[PDB]
């Protein structure tokens, strides 16, 4: 790595790490008849909307809401990658396990990933045995 934020020692600043660890356990089967173009795996969802919030968009706002976006402004984004599940989900990425607070703001994908499953632990937290007494740890008055 060029500074010192990460670690991997990798001249390949082009394509992505594999983040997709595809362990050989399984049958190796035949099924090589996968020659041309699928069109399959991917229903026929194109982009109509506008940029979601994620690491790209925290990195387009260094001097200002560098670490504002990252949970409280993606609010109404999460809402579309959970059935308006959010509420707390991103306002959690913003006090999570606290890597998953700086993942997501260094992939476009670890926001997400930590955020779907900052909502299993958001689920796990809301109206489950992990209900909080303190209530004077909330929010008073909501902003604008």
């Amino acid at each position: 790595g060029p500074l010192g934020s990460a670690a991997a020692a990798t001249p390949a600043v082009r394509t992505v790490p594999q983040y997709k660890y595809a362990a050989g356990v399984r049958n190796p089967q035949q099924h090589l008849n996968a020659q041309p173009q699928v069109t399959m795996q991917q229903p026929a969802v194109h982009v109509q909307g506008q940029e979601p919030l994620t690491a790209s968009m925290l990195a387009s706002a260094p001097p200002q809401e560098q670490k504002q976006m990252l949970g409280e402004r993606l609010f109404p984004l999460i809402q579309a990658m959970h059935p308006t599940l959010a509420g707390k989900i991103t306002g959690m990425l913003l006090e999570i396990d606290n890597s998953e607070l700086l993942h997501m703001l260094e992939s476009p994908e670890s926001l997400r990933s930590k955020v779907d499953e900052a909502v299993a632990v958001l689920q796990a937290h809301q109206a489950k045995e992990a209900a909080q007494k303190a209530v004077n740890s909330a929010t008073g008055v909501p902003t604008v």
